[PDB]
């Protein structure tokens, strides 16, 4: 029932510290889940720059969880202990030593993956997944543009390169030419604020796969899509976004929000990600450098993703 | 003192059928690592040991030198390893992998990286080595060279995947048009030449700085050597068992090289770890159980497999009977 992690004590400092607290018993449905790795992503850096109104007071941030399954109640058939097993972000997140879920939110951690590489697969790889197969971007051919090589936009380049897409990435960072190119497969890169190359790129695109989380002008980059082209909305920005009606209309484009839920089909994708070998770019970090990562994320200073190593660096205070 | 074992071996070499084998290692000394298998890769090294392709080897044979496993003892004199720490085995150094448990001396056991799936590493400590010191020992490693790849197995694939993370552009050269997707979306290759297409093959002629041949069959050179610029650098990494026609025209007059792999150093295979770690780099694996093992040897022996068999070890091995 005992459990413990690192929480934010005051939602004003946003400071990550150890917290102590209790868990619900397993229950007949429930799922035991030791937890090795934590996927850090935008939602949780949010929470802790106090911008989600509806938080409780001690927070545990962490969505991407990949665990091992040590305990099941006695109606639970699918999930056996033993095996390692991710929970899909359908009280307490992922920065703890243990959780527990109703045996319908558990996934089995595909057998190729890794565990840590695989973690952000969960809540980045899903959105990338879903919104790609839901909007029907997943055909060999097409080109798809994905805006900002973070965490989810770089899987995003995995997984449209794994369904046969060709893929520009368009970011403000000219370092990143490289790593989209050579370590993500992306066969272009186009700088934002090149209106140069931007203008050449004007109705070149069939989709666009936004990730960013910032406001950002979306006028820009609806015009680098082909006449019907879809504009995927994934990120989820604080503010709202101004829709430039002119621009939208004159082109038969829609601006799509992601659907990325349906844990089967979060499933789906893992077993995807299992045959093309999809993982993330992970930079693993102990729990005690979690602030730390935390200021780095915010600034955008890491190579696609921190996971949090719950395996080897949650040390039990009592 | 010694310790008894367990796995997989080819008792009647004229056969080549694997079954259950029982054996024994020798005790943990002051330097030696006990490791407790997990996976093992199967190399075109092992196909060849149980095709009976080499004479000087002994018999029972136990296969297998891409492993991953745990430490479970380490010799008093054993500081860089620990109990418990994930490990792998250098392939340079009687039994092999497809057991459930082997022991080394330190200076051939290596860190296995956090971020990599123990079993789609396990073939980077023979497949991987030998394409990333190959191409780092010939110096072709630069952002920019174009490369061919000689067949997509296990070994091509690795190459592929770190000749693209090296930055360099990687042409396919394939016998198989189904694989025309996996290398250039799966894998990142830019472009898929046919060998069997005359129109593609003549047209490229001139084009690769440098050739990396994977290939493990008698196979002709000349119209590789030929796809390669003035001074290009042919790469063979594939052992045949028989030998290869050397055609001195197109390598004289070309001033081309062919290099042997020298695929060791196992502080080079340390230094390949923490690359393929740090890129994200495994093998496109198929986990098998040990009990499937002859029927993967016979599909291996046509390619059939996208890329390489891992056999789990861990899960699957029990001992004969007993």
């Amino acid at each position: 029932i005992k459990a413990y992690g690192w929480a934010v004590k005051d939602r004003t400092t946003g400071i990550l510290s150890p917290f102590k607290f209790s868990r619900r018993a397993t229950g007949d449905d429930d799922v035991r889940i030791k937890i090795l790795y934590c996927g850090i992503c935008h939602t949780d850096l949010a929470s802790i720059k106090n911008e989600y109104e509806f938080l409780s007071y001690p927070l545990v941030p962490g969505m991407e969880i990949v665990g091992i399954a040590t305990e099941v109640g006695k109606d639970v058939t699918k999930v056996k202990v033993g095996e390692k097993v991710a929970l899909s972000a359908y009280c307490y997140g992922g920065l703890s030593n243990e959780t527990v879920a109703n045996q319908s939110f558990v996934l089995r951690f595909p057998e190729r993956l890794s565990p840590a590489g695989g973690a952000p697969l969960l809540s980045a790889g899903i959105t990338s997944f879903s919104a790609m197969r839901n909007s029907g971007i997943d055909k060999p051919g097409l080109h798809v543009g994905v805006v900002g090589l973070g965490g989810l936009g770089h899987l995003a380049v995995k997984f449209a390169k794994a369904f046969g897409l060709k893929v520009t990435v368009i970011s403000t960072t000219p370092s990143k030419k490289d790593d989209a190119i050579n370590g993500l497969g992306a066969d272009g890169f186009l700088l934002s604020r090149d209106d140069e190359q931007m203008k050449a790129a004007i109705g070149t695109l069939d989709a666009i796969i936004d990730t960013l989380a910032v406001v950002h002008p979306i006028a820009p980059l609806l015009d680098l899509l082909r006449s019907q082209g879809k504009f995927l909305l994934l990120g989820a920005p604080s503010q709202s976004l101004e829709l430039p009606p002119i621009p939208l209309l004159s082109g038969g484009k829609s601006i799509i929000g992601s659907a990325a839920g349906n844990v089967k089909q979060t499933q789906e994708m893992l077993d995807f990600a299992a045959e093309h070998d999809i993982t993330a770019n992970v930079e693993i970090i102990p729990i005690e450098y979690i602030n730390t990562a935390m200021e780095r994320l915010d600034k955008g200073d890491v190579r696609y993703r921190f996971v949090v190593d719950i395996e080897n660096t949650l040390t039990p205070p009592s």
